């Protein structure tokens, strides 16, 4: 727990997507430095929620407050640029993550 976190669950596993920062150099810089960013995202269970917006952005909030602290406490030091790029990343991650947390719920709750 990040010294707060009301129960937050970690993700599953996703990869490096191919972001669209809309600057040529940004698309290069990320293509090299993408490994700095997390391979999972922290979410809340779908068990009540409403609004994909807040699922993704509270996920992005916490995750960019977790994989900072988790690493920024070991003497890594995330650049400003990395932090803003990581936003696009963890946003597109947690989009796909909520597709699991909704579907694995709504389909898991079938049985046979």
């Amino acid at each position: 727990v990040v010294g707060g976190l009301g129960g937050y669950m970690l993700g599953s596993a996703m990869s490096r997507p191919m972001i669209h920062f809309g600057n040529d150099w940004e698309d290069r810089y990320y293509r090299e430095n993408m490994y700095r960013y997390p391979n999972q995202v922290y979410y809340r269970p779908v068990d009540q929620y409403s609004n994909q917006n807040t699922f993704v952005h509270d996920c992005v909030n916490i995750t960019i407050k977790q994989h900072t602290v988790t690493t920024t406490t070991k003497g890594e030091n995330f650049t400003e640029t990395d932090v803003k790029m990581m936003e696009r990343v963890v946003e597109q991650m947690c989009v796909t993550q909520y597709q699991k947390e909704s579907q694995a719920y709504y389909d898991g709750r079938r049985s046979s």
